[PDB]
């Protein structure tokens, strides 16, 4: 038993970083065959950060112009190209230790791995949330641009994120892996905010179920609810209007509880409107929305 | 910038896991060099876990009765040992995948990352401290046994844990890797609890320190303290003295925000006398003290 905030194994995305390094500035990429995936950023000039045309800015560049240094091992460009908001640097060398892998983009509310890393170097991973404002609560300091984050299915990396930039409000902003970001932010010194976010319902439903797995019953209740009315109270403390398709995921964990999706509503519904009352549930004072129910049913 | 609990990369690890199986019992390994790490208790059977004597029961015991399986290779057992609580299986094949490594048996409240695994293969990663109670808050479902502990200095991988059993209030307990238990604990079904647990002083304030360093200052004063006033206090609150050593290692927190120790001891003092007033620090509701003054100087 027990219950963590846990991520991915980083085994299959660690042997994929390098350092990429384009003028003075230096961030990560990702090593897949013979392409190597890093944020086009890494062209902006330190006085053109303001409004720069990234296509007026690859253009005035030659192969010779990127430095791609795997380890201690310098990868020659022979090629590039812009997709969006990232660049693709075709090398001499395919990545030998490239795992199978796909691109995904992922919807607000589903969770992922991030292999934070520096100069081309894994330094940690953490579990992120994409919140419902498409931003990110993670952890980056200066040169983590290009850093991924990613799911692992069965034996396939799906990567679904890079990171490109922080935030006024400290939260951060990236895109998938074919250069699109994650809500409306773009990657250039405008005036940008991350929206109003909202908590994710269907997930804190789910570490509810993991709760009960776990022998931890006392916040549960002899009431219940229908989905309309659970919308009307879950709003005005800035959930996510629970939907349909959100109860019948939490399908599988009603049945393995025997609590079913509207019980567990009644539940979160009286949690909301009185506390805790000073307890803890899975060892936290607050309702965690991390955790998908798939998350919940792999880890327990 | 953002804090978060962020585990090692844990790669080095991942290349080490192989699954043994002895009897009708399978659990995980750990493969160094020419040596397979394991729980003991791999070869205590069914109707035996009250007083197994191990020292009998594996000179019952053949090397063709223990199977080691590297991804989908048999590796050959040419010969067995006892450590304590864990066996070592010298096998045919050395690993080619081994880092470099130390075996390191660590003090209570120094923190790890645990690479939890089935069947010999990686199932996820996170993040835990050793308790003051010698137990940890980890996440292992059965077969988990044999999953290790580890941290990573430069390119060395620490090894400092092998996790072992469940205790019934729903916490582990394991040995270092030469089989040594961490805490009063043993290997055979006999009554056995965690003792009374208390909370990682010096932890807190490390965190508290992060959470200067990432904008949030709302709980600090202008008051200080002795350190024989704030153990006074503490020791109420069940937290651990405090110690000079400890406001040492706090040194270079102090300096990177200007804040002497006992100044944020004072803080702390607040904090617990009369709670977090409704308000979080970096995200909890809760003091948290899992994150040591090396971990928070590594994310920051
Ligand atoms: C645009 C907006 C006003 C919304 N904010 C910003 O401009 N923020 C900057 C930002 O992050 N930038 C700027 C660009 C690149 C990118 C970057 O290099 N950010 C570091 C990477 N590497 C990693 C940052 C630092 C800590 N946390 C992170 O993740 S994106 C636009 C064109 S240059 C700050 C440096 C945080 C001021
Ligand atoms: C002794 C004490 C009363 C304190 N507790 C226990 O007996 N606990 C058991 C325990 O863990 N045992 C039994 C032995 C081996 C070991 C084990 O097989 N533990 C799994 C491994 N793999 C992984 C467990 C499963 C759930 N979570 C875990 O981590 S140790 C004693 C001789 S056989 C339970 C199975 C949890 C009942």
């Amino acid at each position: 038993s027990g219950f963590r905030k846990m991520a991915f194994p980083s085994g299959k995305v660690e042997g994929c970083m390098v350092q990429v390094t384009c003028g003075t500035t230096t961030l990560n990429g990702l090593w897949l065959d013979d392409v190597v995936y890093c944020p086009r950023h890494v062209i902006c000039t330190s006085e053109d950060m303001l409004n720069p045309n990234y296509e007026d800015l690859l253009i005035r560049k030659s192969n010779h112009n990127f430095l791609v240094q795997a380890g201690n091992v310098q990868l020659r460009v022979i090629g590039h190209s812009m997709q969006n908001c990232v660049l693709k640097l075709k090398v001499d060398t395919a990545n030998p230790k490239t795992p199978k892998y796909k691109f995904v983009r992922i919807q607000p509310g589903q969770t992922f791995s991030v292999l934070a890393c520096y100069n081309g170097s894994p330094s940690g991973v953490y579990q992120c949330a994409m919140r419902p404002n498409f931003t990110i609560k993670g952890s980056f300091l200066n040169g983590s641009c290009g850093s991924v984050g990613f799911n692992i299915d069965y034996d396939c990396v799906s990567f679904c994120y890079m990171h490109h930039m922080e935030l006024p409000t400290g939260v951060h902003a990236g895109t998938d892996l074919e250069g699109n970001f994650y809500g409306p932010f773009v990657d250039r010194q405008t005036a940008q905010a991350a929206g109003t976010d909202t908590t994710i319902t269907v997930n804190v439903l789910a570490w509810l179920y993991a709760a009960v797995i776990n022998g931890d019953r006392w916040f549960l209740n002899r009431f219940t609810t229908t989905l309309n009315d659970f919308n009307l109270v879950a709003m005005k403390y800035n959930y996510e209007p629970l939907t349909q398709d959100h109860v019948d995921i939490l399908g599988p964990l009603s049945a393995q509880t025997g609590i079913a999706v509207l019980d567990m509503c009644a539940s979160l519904k009286e949690l909301l409107q009185n506390g805790m009352n000073g307890r803890t549930i899975l060892g936290s004072a607050l309702l965690e929305d991390e955790f998908t129910p798939f998350d919940v049913v792999r880890q327990c």
